[PDB]
């Protein structure tokens, strides 16, 4: 056999890397995709999904997951349910190191390895994400119409996240662990000037109530005080997200958060040959259309960066 | 109300879908002859999702009826002036009627530029393509011509080398308007063939494109390329006529936008779709802008 060179490697799942995957694939780029151990990305807790554009009725997370990956490896993609440890971005024919020792290389990489949000870890809310508990407004907002709420943070996302679910619920109660607010005067500001946002200062969360959906939110610590219970019905966590750049961050120019930067406006990062699409660069519209559609973008560029760069030849 | 959409198509459609959700009541102008550029096109494969594609006019269909659902107002009337400055932004209808918002989401999106010769605009999509990166799959080991003499004409001709055995570049003259790496690479193609200081003017086939009628042989004339197969790639004109005097452009006449953001340089004006990219013309990627341009859109306004 010839065992030719590869030149695409994907590092993640999501609709950003699987896209990337069909894509690349499609152009006979014979994408070779490390899915990791734990594959899917964000949309493998959501239920409902109702605003990827073409399903009219909806589709639930892990079955548009799905098939996003079966088309992907009807183009032939090579996908593997492992994980990446290393990954030697610098030179041409780039370098990838999975959990078993083994190194895989290409010509190009694409990174879409995407972006963790941050969780509180306290008792029943791992176990009702996405049936009560989400980490997402611009999602899940719509299905707690006129419900009592909470927004769990101090900071501009927590202030934006709950102004905004106003439009929906009747309550927005704001939790916060300390006395000030690590987030803007302005951001704030407005969030105090909504009627249905309230303030719940100096109380940390102790656990999420419910078996089939959020029935309340157990508060605790009163600064010197302890224990209550919120009654709401929904709690929307606002703590920010971790993208997933520890493989990359200082071969390739992130942001402080960790989010890799793209040249312009396209999905190169700041070495030729590597791409970065999905929530890993996006932090201001975290949707799996936008994933998608970066991810689409990283195969066309990689396309094209290789086609100049083998052409040469 | 708080946006109007300028619209159909996947950016449209997606900006009115987020736009809904968000409660922002969307009054979309979906245009009086709707849909995009997928109206024309047989079978969707790469829009992610669709495992077994779609057609281009079912997929616009449910983009367009996920929208209603959420609560947009769809209108299929066209758009004759807009008015953006100021908060208070208005739009004018084909019948004289103005309708006014708050924000304003431009998704007129990009023409393709056609031949305009008899054959063409019938077998469009059955084997007359303005678009490599999408129909290029379907032409395995055929004989095909692509048609310009730039550097798109290059780079589709180019690509599709990897699909068509034959791919045979026809240009007007002789005289090529294209890049010369562009055109070297073209030149060091096997697969490439030139043909210089010719016309085309017309397309035969019936369900399928089967031979591409060319023609001036600078003095000469007429002749037949038995190809099954024509790429047209004479550029693309985006629709930005409505808004090119108020906001930015590029030369070619395409919505610039802000940074890595949908919106524009006028406060509260937003552009998503193949109307600002000019340099991949998906649908995932129109839907993606689309989704970004709500966003955005709802930000500013909940910013005030
Ligand atoms: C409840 C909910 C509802 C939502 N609703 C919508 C909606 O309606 N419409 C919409 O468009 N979006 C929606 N979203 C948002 C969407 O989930 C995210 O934007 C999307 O998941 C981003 O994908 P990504 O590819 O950027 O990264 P991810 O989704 O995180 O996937 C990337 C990944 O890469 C893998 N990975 C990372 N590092 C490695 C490594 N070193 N080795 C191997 N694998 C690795 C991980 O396993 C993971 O699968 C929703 C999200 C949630 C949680
Ligand atoms: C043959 C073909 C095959 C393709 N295949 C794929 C594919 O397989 N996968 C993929 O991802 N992409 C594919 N594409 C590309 C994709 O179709 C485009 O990216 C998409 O159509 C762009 O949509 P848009 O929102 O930019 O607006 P466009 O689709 O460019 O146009 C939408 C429209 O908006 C309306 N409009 C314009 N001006 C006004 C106005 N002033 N007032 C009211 N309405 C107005 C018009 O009615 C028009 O229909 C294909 C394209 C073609 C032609
Ligand atoms: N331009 C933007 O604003 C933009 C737009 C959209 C999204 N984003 C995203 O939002 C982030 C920006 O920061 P942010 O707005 O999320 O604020 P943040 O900086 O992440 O603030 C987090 C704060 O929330 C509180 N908190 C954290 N864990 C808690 C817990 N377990 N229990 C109780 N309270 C807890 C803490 O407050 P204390 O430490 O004070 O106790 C913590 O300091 C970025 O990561 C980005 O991804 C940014
Ligand atoms: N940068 C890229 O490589 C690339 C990638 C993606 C998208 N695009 C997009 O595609 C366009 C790039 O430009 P382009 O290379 O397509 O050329 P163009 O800028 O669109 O110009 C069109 C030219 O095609 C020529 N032409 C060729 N054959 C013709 C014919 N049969 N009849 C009439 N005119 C004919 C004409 O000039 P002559 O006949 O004198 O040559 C005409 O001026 C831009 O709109 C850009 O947005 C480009
Ligand atoms: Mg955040
Ligand atoms: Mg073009």
């Amino acid at each position: 056999a010839h065992h030719p060179v590869r030149d695409v490697i994907v590092i993640g799942s999501g609709p950003a890397g699987y896209t990337a995957a069909l894509y690349a694939a499609r152009a006979q780029l014979a994408p070779l995709v490390f899915e990791g151990t734990s594959f899917g990305g964000a949309l493998m807790t959501t239920t409902d999904v109702e605003n990827y554009p073409g399903f009219r009725n909806g589709i639930t997370g892990p079955e548009l997951m799905d098939e996003m990956r079966e088309q992907a490896l009807r183009f032939g993609a090579d996908l593997r349910m492992e994980d990446v440890e290393s990954v030697s971005l610098h030179g041409p024919l780039k370098s990838v190191v999975t959990a078993d020792g083994q190194t895989h290389r290409a010509r190009a990489v694409i990174l879409a390895m995407g972006a963790a949000a941050r969780y509180l870890q306290v008792p029943g809310e791992q176990e009702l994400l996405g049936r009560g508990v989400s980490s997402c407004a611009t999602c899940d907002g719509f299905f707690f119409r006129d419900q009592d709420i909470a927004v769990i943070g101090g900071g501009d996302s927590a202030m934006e996240e709950a102004t905004f679910l106003t439009r929906f619920a009747r309550s927005v109660t704001l939790v916060h662990r300390r006395d000030e607010f690590r987030a803007s005067k302005i951001m704030l500001d407005r969030a105090r000037n909504n009627d249905k946002i309230r303030f719940l200062t100096n109380h940390t969360v102790v656990a999420v109530d419910g078996d089939t959906t959020v029935t309340g939110l157990r508060v605790r610590d009163t600064n010197t005080g302890a224990e209550t219970t919120l009654p709401v019905t929904g709690v929307f966590v606002a703590i920010g997200h971790e993208p997933r750049s520890g493989l990359v961050r200082e071969a390739i120019d992130v942001d402080p958060d960790g989010y890799v930067l793209v040249q312009g406006r396209t999905t190169s990062t700041s070495l030729p040959g590597v791409f970065a699409a999905g929530d890993l660069v996006d932090r201001t519209y975290r949707q799996a259309v936008t994933a998608a559609g970066s991810g689409c973008a990283a195969a066309i560029d990689a396309e094209r960066w290789l086609a100049e760069h083998a052409a040469t030849g």
